[PDB]
């Protein structure tokens, strides 16, 4: 249930940091491009977790074992509660500039549609990497594409889309985007 989505989320973080999907595609194309796929060490990097329910918490404790600094926001949870599972809660506007990675684990609500958009992408560190394994639309897909084309977002991992399967292929086809056909709950155990 929740663990299958959390596990996919953590797998997406790893794939963004080390470009494994892109590296595998390169190898199967007969190339050996070690320089192109220089990646990111996760230890010491900051992961922003938006939404601190069950799945957000599971992602947090897994990624803490990699030495990631886990910060986040959830308007239902108090900072004292989030501290108990190791997530430093800050106001959203303080979160954007600090994150190397951002992952969303909110319900899809009016307040969370387009949570990442043109405004908040601009508040991020240049080169932020974004994961959406929750619900399509939490990350504004048009804004995400603009951030990818500018370099403001260095990479994105999407398990979900506003339309499934997506009809607009701009995100899926982007070289810095990794994607899955909504596999979040696709394990035999789940
Ligand atoms: C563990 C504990 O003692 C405790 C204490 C109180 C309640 C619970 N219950 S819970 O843990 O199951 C749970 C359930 C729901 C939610 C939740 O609805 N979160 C949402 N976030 C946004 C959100 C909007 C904008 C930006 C953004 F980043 C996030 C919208 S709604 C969060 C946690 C548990």
């Amino acid at each position: 249930n929740s663990l299958s989505a959390a596990e996919l989320t953590c797998g997406m973080i790893m794939c963004l940091a080390r470009q494994i999907p892109q590296a595998t595609a390169s190898m199967k194309d007969g190339k050996w491009e070690r320089k192109k796929f220089m990646g990111t060490e996760l230890n010491g990097k900051t992961l922003g977790i938006l939404g601190l329910g069950r799945i957000g918490r599971e992602v947090a404790t897994r990624m803490q074992s990699f030495g990631m600094k886990t910060i986040g926001y959830d308007p239902i949870i108090s900072p004292e509660v989030s501290a108990s599972f190791g997530v430093q809660q800050l106001p959203l506007e303080e979160i954007w500039p600090l994150c190397d990675f951002i992952t969303v684990h909110t319900p899809l609500l009016p307040s969370t549609t387009g949570l990442l958009n043109d405004n908040t992408f601009a508040q991020c560190k240049k080169g932020v990497r974004v994961v959406n394994c929750a619900r399509g639309g939490i990350v504004d897909e048009g804004a995400l594409l603009r951030a990818l084309q500018s370099g403001q977002c260095a990479g994105a991992a999407l398990d979900v889309f506003t339309e499934e399967p997506p009809r607009d292929r701009a995100l899926v086809d982007h070289e810095n985007v990794i994607s899955c056909p909504h596999l979040g709950a696709s394990t035999k155990e789940a």
